[PDB]
């Protein structure tokens, strides 16, 4: 279902009719209408280093992924009473540096936006099992604004080379993603989904205040991927970043 326009984003409302239902993701943030709510708790992220596993190539995008068969890498407090387990971060990165952002803030686009995932093991026995619930998948957002070259990076934009085309894996060990993060943990939050198929409305965003920095070079990285099988002619992974969608009424709370 890549991101062209033969699979591209239009084309996901045919065979996930979710596509066009009433929490996805992304939205935009009017900071204007949002709720500042006090109910909420500050977000807490206890990730342990020698949960990192693989960094994997996968088509449209790639992903590191963690071992969630215990509670040693968990997102707490926002909005949740429960504690979810980390399984993964990846990244969404646009054609030129003016986009790449799947959220937008105050209708700005970023350069790209990273996602530290998380699935709910208080409730649920996988992630197979949380991927589809409501309550099942609490997602870090970060906003990623084209700058300064982000050092933090380095571990992960080295490993690519490695993986440079569709299905190549290998291991990625000894990380904490949460030296991805911003310094604030200041949070917008609002129920969403997955910016991508199957687009379960499974998602409690947690987008941060405060950006973090990449430079162009380093998204050149991102793009300079390859959607190909090892082999095929060389097919960049040039965008892989959802239009901003309908708010459908749901209320981004703030905790700011
Ligand atoms: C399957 C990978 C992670 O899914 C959770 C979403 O926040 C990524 Se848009
Ligand atoms: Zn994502």
């Amino acid at each position: 279902w890549g991101y062209d326009d033969k699979n591209g984003p239009e084309q996901w409302s045919k065979l996930y009719p979710i596509a066009n239902g009433n929490n996805q993701s992304p939205v935009d943030i009017k900071t204007s209408e949002t709720k500042h709510d006090t109910s909420l708790k500050p977000i807490s992220v206890s990730y342990n280093p020698a949960t990192a596993k693989e960094i994997i190539n996968v088509g449209h995008s790639f992903h590191v992924n963690f071992e969630d068969n215990d509670n040693r890498s968990v997102l707490k407090g926002g909005p949740f009473s429960d504690s979810y387990r980390l399984f993964q971060f990846h990244f969404h990165w646009g054609s030129t540096n003016e986009h790449g952002s799947e959220h937008t803030v105050d209708g700005v686009k970023y350069s790209a936006e990273l996602h530290v995932a998380h699935w709910n093991s208080a409730k649920y026995s996988s992630l197979a099992e949380a991927a589809s619930k409501a309550d099942g998948l609490a997602v870090i957002g970060v906003l990623m604004k084209v700058g300064e070259a982000n050092p933090k990076l380095q571990k992960v934009l080295d490993a690519l080379q490695a993986i440079k085309t569709k299905g190549k894996r290998a291991p990625f060990t000894n990380f904490d993603p949460s030296t991805l993060l911003p310094s604030s943990l200041d949070f917008w939050t609002y129920p969403g989904s997955l910016t991508h198929p199957p687009l379960y409305e499974s998602v409690t965003w947690i987008i941060c205040k405060e950006s973090i920095s990449v430079s162009s070079e380093q998204l050149a990285q991102f793009r300079s991927l390859l959607s190909n099988v090892e082999g095929d002619n060389a097919v960049p992974m040039q965008h892989n970043n959802r239009p901003t969608q309908p708010l459908k009424g749901r209320t981004v709370r703030a905790s700011f």
